[PDB]
């Protein structure tokens, strides 16, 4: 039960967005596509009905309100699908694409060993509970503090976050790091470890089409790392273009072959804020874990 | 106590099924044989009496009305015995068969070695506490943090399934695989322990006429194993012939004799929702834990 | 303080009998010998008074009122010492034989080494607590994890062996096995433990004449287990004649010496559950833990 | 600050001593002398004033006037020094020899090594708390469990030996064995530990005359030990002469000198209660623990 | 949003400024130069408004009535920028050079190997919680119980530094020393985690301009430490020209080339005291943790 | 702040002294010279203010009174500085020699080794709490146990040494023996901390001019110790003179020489609460821990 795409089109070009452009105060102002509601269906909505789609309409509509305030136009400024991120932001779903799609609880990180680099994804959940924290997936005592720094720090910034006030005494964390056989150790995924928990905290997704490395300090210094080529190599040859990295380890990027260093957009960071504000979609996609 | 097999025969000829077929509004469009209600208080009920059983026949009457609003017919269908599961669903006892009948807590693994495969049985009991869990049979630990991610998925997933949403404060969970003096390990029984978790908790029967393998990830993907040959071997030669196995294992099948592959039905999964669908019988057939 | 034996049989000849008789409405139907009161004062009571002893005399009033609604009889049916525990079930207490009388929390268990079989008790004790559990005896962990078994099968089933319903949070359980130097382990002391737990927390004596041996499932399922023939003959060499055995381990019996094999009755088991109706009797002789 | 004890003599003479026998019926019936007087101040008082003196002077005419229901005599039953047990039981303190007077919480246990015995105290503290449990002088794993096998038992005696219904969440207890640094292990102070135990939580004082040893089952039962000769050799050697010993090593006895028998006092013991009965004073001391 | 500086400047001049001062009672007596409150805007002041720069000039005009207190004087009385300290106290800002600008839970240590010194931070949160402790980087033994004996000395000195009376069981607190990867070990940052946790609770910035190294005793003695030579010269080569050091340590200074020692300020320890005195500014930067 | 020496000599004489006699009742039979006045000041009295001085001028009167009892005079009892401590009791602080003035919470221990003695001092706090203890300076296990074994001690005496009697679940205790790196083991700092835990507890200040060992068992015993010879020289040799030593090392004195020995007081103890007494000066110094 629900309405098909074509149906959900209709009735946003026929009811929905003219109704969220006149409650704006913007109607003759704006216009959306055909192709650019089709695109907030696909990718900025995700059921049955039509709630949601609303209210992605009305997000255009007075992010147009806010143009306007910057500076008024003549005429019909029109929405296409191009220009979608920049009124909704990061699309939040890839229908064609659901494994880069931003997840909640979860992280593109980046190991590597004598012979390579390997992608991992770290895994987080938050539940109702007490205050107890699992860490799983055959990890070492280093990783284990560097998990528990960046939930320290996490602790220490629930208003800069969105978290709950009340998570230390009311959730339950679990992090994970798959696949479960393999030992895995050190400290270059504490950053990919406060992205993980923030979003599974504040229900707030996290991107899967950047990959990321970096040791994290416990008031949130961004550290360097270790085997930046190889941990590039692999997110390249596993179609991640979009990286985090330490601010010092700016120095190994020269290592990469510059075919590779092409295609590849780095983000270098000094503060895991810089991280968090990067990684994380601005709004929640699911109810509060409590 | 209770009504021989022949008044439970007749009383729901002459009571029973008139007065739900009657209250249903569907008389005079629906019958059933004398073998379709016998096959009803066989696979369908366990008890003394017949309340169950009149429960189970006024399901048959109500899902006859849900047809007869798909599309009228004119006359009398007649359900018999080998209608009965479209009606009712998978039979929920099989008393000359009892061992692989469904049952709440229980679900069926699969393990191998050098030598070859081993069925083996996870039980799970979910009984009045506080949160605690128990792990036993001599269980590894990357077998043990398996249990633990199955655990998590699953708070964090009660309203899918069923499940109480107090249970990780108001219940115990043990975890045994028999048998005892063993040691077992691995990480590919999660789908075979979230399973057994799930029907513990909902007090829905796990179907033991199934056998599983699988990885499980916090989030509920399911990751591919080893020994696929060795196990799905063992589970034929077992007489197990329908078979739960991670879609990343399909390559693995073309190792089989054509002949074992035959007489196998094999569900390939990527989401552990996929496997508590097909595993766990829809009503439950015990009070709650609490 | 308290009566003699002679007073005790008077008294219950003189009143207490006749009274309990009457107020059955068997009057003129039944009669004991004074070697049935006999039976009735040392194997079914231990007491300075005769409170226990009037009880039990109103016991078979009411059995032989049973007896009546079966088939009325004509004329005095007369008890005798021989024909009490048909009347009263297996006696309590054993005074020529006090080591085998039914105890408490004690069950009767068989080990083996590579040189023979040797008998060993298992001691419960149920105590005012908080659901600890203490295990001591030098118990391995395979045997350890088998009570935890057991006693997780016991909190599933609170409702069928008369255990208290809150015993998991008011009740502390300790399980010893002596002599307190020598190392012990192994999962055949399940349905052993299984025994004590349940004797120990629904204060019914558990018999000291049946010698037991059986790994115990999570769910109840009584399954094989080693020395088979070592256990049985150290049972027979203790003066035990009644042996409780898996049914999967039928096949071994045929081992024994035909003379052993003679003189043992032996019970033959698939679930836990036909363990405990052997075992324990039926009524509570000691007050409720809390 | 108090009476000197030609005081307490005179006081008692004049004033105590005949208002006790006046209150208990049995003036001119009973008479104590002097030497009597000066031994109930001396062996079953301990205090500055007389408040203890005039109780033991009361519960000594009660005892004469006990005397007198059994058979009335003529004339005046003198009670003299030697006579005091009779009446006031086992002397409480011993000032000429205060190292074997009865102690709230101590027991005197008798441990060996391949050259030789040697006599051990055992305290044991009873404390405010919550159901805590020490056990500290470099105690081995069977010794620490026999600990707890006691404690058990104790827990399921309350009533029988006059210990707090509520200690086992109310009170901690700690067991300590001196000397600090020395290694020690085994179960054959588990009467001893029980004994200790008992006597800290009733306040009842544990008679420091008697040495023992013996292994204690859950349900009390007292088990064989070893080192039979060389244990009651030492407890001879340092002038005790009444020990307590299993009935299960009666056969041991055989081995010691005639003239070492000949001087010591054993009691074989069945059941843990003998000793508690034998060892413990039967009115406290002190003050309860809470 | 926010003022520009030169807005800032201008607002404290035109209305801040006189506002403070004529409250204060100074109109007249005091003036502070346009380099002045520069310095306070840059260096005592961290906001997008002008709250904070009011409340400096605010201290600034009370300290100058201080100063009245004192001695009056005829005329103008004009702070420049370099006499800010003496008003203000230690700067709390240093945007040009933030890495050692004073901050919340940190503090300044130094390390030695046998191939030389090594700075490394000491890092503290303190967050809502129960009275937990959290001690990462993988940190010794005695390391670990030199953070407990600093700790133990904050909780009976509450009063003294100004700590909440309640944050023993309100607060949990995470000590963690940078890199995570790094073995660190010995009791010589007892002073340096002294610091950095009553920064943390009092949210009291410590400065970074000063390096330091002592042992604490419970009672706030600080000890002698090894590694004079190689420590001191770590702080030199870093940049840091403040250093703390145990008095007992005196005659190691004299291994120092002179030239280290003449760009070296060194202040000598006997008491915890003196060093929370010397790192801690006076006033809280952040709100109190609960 | 405060009163200069001089002030506080000459409000003594003039108003604080005079009003105490007055008070007292004891005008014209006693007076104080200006050196005992002095010594009030300087060795009972640690204060900006005189509240403190105008107590012990109290106290010196009113045991003026007490030997008025005990026998009257004519004219006037003058007291002079040599007098102090026989109206005050030992001196509470000595400014002259901080280092062995009494202090709350130590205790002057003795160790040895293979090559000599050393003096060891035992630290220990009492903070708000929940019933904790801490035992830190890298103690052996057997340390660690006396440690317990004192404190059991002192929670089953608490109105003997004016505990507070909720101690046990309101205070946490941190013991901890500088310095941090060095192993610490043996029964032999029993008494020392005994007398650390309960000047902790009480608030009263343990003197810190006398040296002590001896083991202490649960009841209190005080139980030889070894390295007499090398634990007295070691104190001999800083400068402390009184010893507190087990009655059973007595005959361990004779090897030390004359020469020492004639330097050394020694007290040869028992029983702790011995210890206690002699350590403890009486009246509290700091306010109570909760
Ligand atoms: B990171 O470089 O510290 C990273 C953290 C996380 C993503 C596992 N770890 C690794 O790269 C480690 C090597 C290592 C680096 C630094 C310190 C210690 C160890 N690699 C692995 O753990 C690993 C696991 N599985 C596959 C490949 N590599
Ligand atoms: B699975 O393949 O990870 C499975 C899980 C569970 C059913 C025991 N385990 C096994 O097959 C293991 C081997 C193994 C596989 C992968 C990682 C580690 C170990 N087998 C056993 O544990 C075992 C136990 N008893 C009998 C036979 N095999
Ligand atoms: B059972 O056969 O597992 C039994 C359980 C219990 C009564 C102790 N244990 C044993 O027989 C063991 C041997 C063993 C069998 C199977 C697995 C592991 C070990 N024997 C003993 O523990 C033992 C102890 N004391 C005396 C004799 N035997
Ligand atoms: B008992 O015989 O088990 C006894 C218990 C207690 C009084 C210490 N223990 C011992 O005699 C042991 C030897 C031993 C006997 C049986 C099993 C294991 C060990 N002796 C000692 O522990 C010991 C300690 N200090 C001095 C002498 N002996
Ligand atoms: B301190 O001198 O005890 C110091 C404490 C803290 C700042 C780590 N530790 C060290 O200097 C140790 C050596 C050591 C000294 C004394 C006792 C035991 C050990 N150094 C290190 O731990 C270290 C760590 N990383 C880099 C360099 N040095
Ligand atoms: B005591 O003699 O038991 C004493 C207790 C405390 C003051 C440390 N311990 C020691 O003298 C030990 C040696 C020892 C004696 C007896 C049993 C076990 C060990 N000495 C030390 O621990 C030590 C520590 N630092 C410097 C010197 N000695
Ligand atoms: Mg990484
Ligand atoms: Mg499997
Ligand atoms: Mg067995
Ligand atoms: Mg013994
Ligand atoms: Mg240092
Ligand atoms: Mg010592």
């Amino acid at each position: 039960p629900g309405y098909t795409n074509m149906e959900k089109q209709a009735i946003a070009r026929q009811y929905l967005w003219p109704k969220q452009v006149r409650e704006s105060g913007m109607e003759g102002r704006i216009e959306v596509t055909d192709a650019a509601i089709l695109r907030v269906i696909s990718e900025y909505t995700r059921e049955a009905g039509v709630r949601g789609l609303e209210r992605e309409l009305g997000k255009i509509a007075r992010k147009g309100a806010k143009f306007w305030l910057e500076g008024a136009w003549e005429g019909l400024r029109t929405i296409d699908a191009s220009d979608i991120p920049t009124y909704l932001g990061i699309p939040r779903y890839r229908p064609d694409k659901a494994e880069t799609e931003p997840q909640v609880g979860t992280a593109q990180g980046l190991a590597w060993t004598p012979v390579g680099g390997t992608l991992l994804t770290i895994e987080v959940a938050a539940v109702p509970g007490s205050g107890k924290l699992s860490l799983t997936g055959q990890l070492g005592e280093v990783m284990k503090e560097s998990a528990q720094a960046a939930l320290t720090y996490l602790r220490a910034h629930t208003q800069d976050y969105g978290l709950p006030e009340d998570f230390y005494n009311k959730v339950d964390l679990h992090v994970h790091v798959p696949d479960g056989a393999t030992p895995k150790d050190g400290p270059s995924a504490g950053i990919t470890m406060a992205t993980a928990i923030a979003s599974a905290l504040s229900r707030r997704p996290a991107r899967m089409d950047i990959a990321m490395t970096g040791e994290v300090s416990l008031r949130g210094k961004v550290m360097p790392i270790g085997g930046v080529k190889e941990k590039l190599l692999a997110a390249h040859q596993a179609g991640i273009h979009k990286i985090v990295l330490p601010k010092d380890n700016e120095a190994q990027l020269e290592e990469l072959p510059k075919e590779v260093l092409e295609g590849l957009e780095i983000k270098l960071v000094e503060d895991v804020g810089e991280v968090l504000e990067y990684l994380l979609l601005p709004e929640p996609t699911m109810p509060p874990v409590v």
